[PDB]
């Protein structure tokens, strides 16, 4: 047992390269047993899974002294090592992996296997990863496998996942970027850089940033084989450079713009239904930067005509909206008449007239210069639109699209008519908009429009009740009788296996409250409302007692359960207790065990990802749990009957954890004073992840209640604390972290002695390297509402914070940030308030 795989770890060196020939399928064999073996591995035989390298290439690489699939067959060994697979083995995982480099005359077999070895080994780290250089070298040269085009955001990742590092400028690939675009093919995966670009955006000049990109453009503009890398093409200086674009405007762009010169015929190379201008969404958002980049008649004139050709100008009459606010008032016209003209007559005139009722609406607030012509002609149009007043959809957009011409009235008809709420709740909204009376002048159009409003008996609706409600001025005429209406289906259908959750049936619960508590005064319906509590009352047990499917419906029912409350307000405040009061235990604990009942039960970037898929994506069942935990989530949200069952829900949530990772995240979704160990969840937790993950980002809004809360009263600190240790002992790996931390430092009073109510020091410390002073933000409260010794040491914190930006290539255009716009910043606080030696810094300046 001891020695037994020891004797096949001797016989591996029996299975090393002379006579391997059997004992390695006898190990592979071994392996394919091997009982805790694993366990050993856990225990001696990580020594044997790194003899699985160790032994492995002494076997292999020495019997390495054609038939690749000698390599196969070991890589299929060494997947048999990894098919260990319970495995981890870092080492290798490093070194066997460097092995499984070429430069480890090879058979590439790592090639989707590292990939395949990168889930949680790239959990666990990089280290440098820099054989993603080696990697890069090994794209960078000859020979074929697309693989690694994309399998370089891996490298990307493994990077831009946990690293914390960048570097070369990137300039590698960047030089082979280029070098690429000469001629090449691969390219989308490759593209793949774009991302390792968008990744290496970090903190840096896009000057630095700026090299290659018409450098590409044009030799890319070429091909367009791939859409797709030119699609991720598309995306980068549309952001960066327009990010470089976004700014000299207040602050080779030309060039750029010459470049986006490619671009403005590059929309004429649109094949495509609306599809090529859908894809060019995207290229609209591009188009946005031809937007500003000055010729959005020229447009109008690309747009003086045509089948296709409306929807290209159509498309792009939005991103012109859209793409920024103000355009040519003068061009209004210009547009306006070519809109009048065009936007009518066609099935595609529609999303024209769409559009146009969207300029339309994108006219609206364009203002500060008034000839009303082109509103008269919109007037006008108003009718000309309210008079084709035929559409499947775009109408119900376009309806208030052309009404925000006000938001004429005849058709508050077409209103009282909706039946015939996308508009409507909307052109409603937009027709209450109007006034609180003003609209209503038919008597009947109210319930007309409750009889429009016979419809959706439109979620979206939400609070539009409210806006259905909106016409009392306490007259109350139709009021009952509205109420009593769908009463009447919510008992005229009356039904525990129908369709219709009763959720948009309990979406009128306190539609009542929507015109009156709006406008007990409320509990005196209660009963009227209570309706729906049976109507709750109803659904609730039933996958609550089965744990089988199609509850999706009912997590989708569910869904509106997150109906929420959250604060100080009038409407959703009304919401409350005919929410809170309203389910007292009605679902209580009805729901709550129904957690307990849940409680014991493209891709390719997740290999370091997996832990983001530990963060995101795993499962669609308990997602419900989520959405009870959402719908759970009320009870803290009610916490300000049946209460308890929160503290009992906590108490049930702190059993313990993998998906409960994902209850990690109910951990934080929270006596307040008991529920310290809440916290303690992480204390293991946070404490498990060694967490390239992004984990405790989360733990700020948990910290936030530790906030909300922080001997009795102690620990959370303490433990926030190690929070902090988290961090501050960490001393490394952010790019993110501290936020919250330093969010943590409301309500100021060895190694966590200085930063408690202090810790400012980091804050101080927050300074230079950062996504460039990340944290530059974290200024803001440092002195916010100080006291007075406390304002001198927030000085000498000022002064120290001064005294901080002493140690800031372009790194001083950095610490021109980041020594100076931060000290710039740095100013910003003192901008606030108070003794200020405001200057008295500018005497640095």
């Amino acid at each position: 047992l001891v020695l037994n795989d020891l004797l096949i770890c001797c016989r591996q060196l029996e299975h090393d390269r002379a006579t391997e020939r059997k004992k390695e399928v006898e190990k592979f064999k071994r392996l394919i047993r091997d009982p805790e073996t694993i366990k050993h591995l856990d225990r001696d035989a990580v020594f044997r899974f790194l003899q699985k390298y160790i032994q492995k290439e002494t076997e292999c690489l020495r019997i390495a002294k054609k038939k690749m699939q000698e390599i196969s067959s070991l890589v299929k060994y060494f997947i048999k090592c990894a098919n260990r697979r319970a495995p981890r083995l870092k080492c290798q995982e490093l070194l066997n992996y460097i092995m499984d480099t070429v430069k480890d005359s090879n058979i590439l077999l790592k090639d989707i296997l590292s990939v395949r070895k990168y889930w949680c080994e790239i959990s666990q780290q990089q280290w440098l990863e820099l054989f993603s250089v080696y990697f890069r070298l090994y794209l960078k040269p000859s020979q074929d496998v697309h693989r690694v085009l994309v399998a370089r955001i891996i490298h990307a990742v493994t990077k831009g996942c946990c690293s914390q590092t960048d570097g070369l400028n990137s300039k590698f690939l960047d030089f082979f970027s280029k070098a690429i675009q000469c001629a090449r093919q691969e390219k989308s995966s490759s593209g793949l850089n774009h991302i390792l670009a968008a990744l290496t955006i970090f903190l840096k000049t896009l000057a630095v940033n700026f090299r290659i990109r018409v450098c590409e453009l044009g030799d890319e503009i070429l091909p367009t084989l791939l859409y797709i890398w030119t699609q991720h093409r598309l995306n980068d200086s549309l952001k960066e450079v327009i990010i470089e674009l976004f700014q000299l405007q207040i602050y080779s762009t030309k060039w750029r713009s010459i470049l986006y010169n490619l671009y403005d015929l590059l929309v004429n190379e649109i094949s495509h239904n609306i599809a090529v201008k859908e894809n060019l969404i995207e290229l609209m958002a591009d188009i946005c930067h031809q937007v500003f980049n000055p010729w959005l008649q020229i447009a109008t004139q690309l747009i003086s005509k045509l089948s296709p050709l409306l929807m290209i100008l159509s498309q792009l009459l939005p991103q012109q909206r859209h793409g920024e606010r103000t355009p040519y008032v003068l061009r209004c016209l210009t547009e306006v008449a070519l809109c009048q003209d065009k936007r009518s007559n066609l099935e595609s005139s529609q999303k024209s007239d769409l559009l146009k009722l969207w300029n339309k609406i994108w006219c609206i607030t364009f203002r500060g210069i008034s000839s009303e012509q082109i509103q008269a002609e919109n007037f006008g149009l108003l009718g000309a639109i309210i008079q084709g007043s035929l559409v499947e959809v775009d109408r119900e957009f376009w309806k208030l699209f052309t009404g925000s011409a006000c938001r004429p009235a005849v058709c508050c008809l077409t209103l009282a008519l909706t039946t015939s709420v996308k508009m409507g709740i909307e052109q409603n909204m937009c027709e209450v908009n109007r006034s609180f009376s003003l609209k209503e002048s038919i008597m009947k159009w109210l319930l007309f429009y409750q009889l429009e409003g016979d419809l959706e008996n439109f979620p979206h609706l939400v609070l539009e009740k409210i806006l259905v409600s909106l016409t009392m001025k306490n007259c109350k005429a139709a009021m009952n009788f509205f109420q009593s209406v769908p009463e009447c289906e919510h008992h005229q259908k009356d039904k525990e296996e129908l369709s219709f959750s009763e959720v948009e049936e309990l979406f009128l619960q306190t539609t009542f409250d929507k015109m009156d508590f709006l406008t007990f005064s409320v509990h005196q319906n209660l009963k009227e409302s209570l309706d729906r509590c049976l109507l709750g009352l109803s659904e609730q047990l039933l996958n609550n007692y089965s744990s089988e499917i199609t509850n999706s419906e009912t997590l989708v029912r569910c869904s509106r359960l997150l109906v929420g409350v959250l604060g100080c307000y009038c409407y959703m405040g009304v919401i409350a207790e005919e929410e809170a009061y309203k389910s007292e235990l009605f679902q209580k604990a009805k729901s709550l065990m129904q957690c307990a009942g849940e409680s014991i039960t493209a891709s390719f970037i997740k290999k370091p990802f997996d832990r983001g898929e530990v963060e995101s994506m795993e499962d669609d069942t308990n997602g419900n749990l989520m959405e009870v935990e959402d719908q759970s989530s009320m009870n803290l949200f009610n916490d300000y009957s049946q209460s308890t069952i929160g503290a009992i829900n906590p108490l049930a949530e702190e059993y313990l954890a993998a998906d409960i990772r994902r209850k990690l995240l109910m951990l934080i979704d929270s006596h307040l004073h008991m529920y310290l160990m809440l916290l303690k969840e992480l204390p293991g937790e946070e404490y498990p992840l060694p967490m390239e993950d992004v984990l405790e980002l989360l733990k700020p809004l948990s910290n936030v209640c530790s906030l909300y809360r922080r001997c009795k009263t102690i620990l959370n600190h303490v433990l926030h604390v190690v929070k902090n240790l988290g961090q501050s002992n960490m001393d490394s790996e952010n790019t993110r972290d501290a936020q919250g931390q330093f969010l943590t430092v409301i309500g100021a009073f060895k190694y966590i002695f200085s930063v408690r109510m202090a810790l400012v020091n980091c804050l101080k410390t927050l300074l230079e390297a950062d996504p460039y002073s990340k944290w530059a933000i974290l200024n803001v409260m440092g002195k916010d509402f100080p006291v007075n010794e406390v304002f001198t040491q927030f000085l000498a914190d000022n002064h120290h914070q001064v005294r901080m930006l002493a140690a800031e290539s372009s790194r001083l255009l950095k610490a021109l940030p980041l020594k100076l716009q931060q000290t710039a910043f740095e100013n910003a606080y003192l901008k606030a308030q108070e003794g200020m030696r405001e200057m008295s810094h500018s005497a640095e300046n």
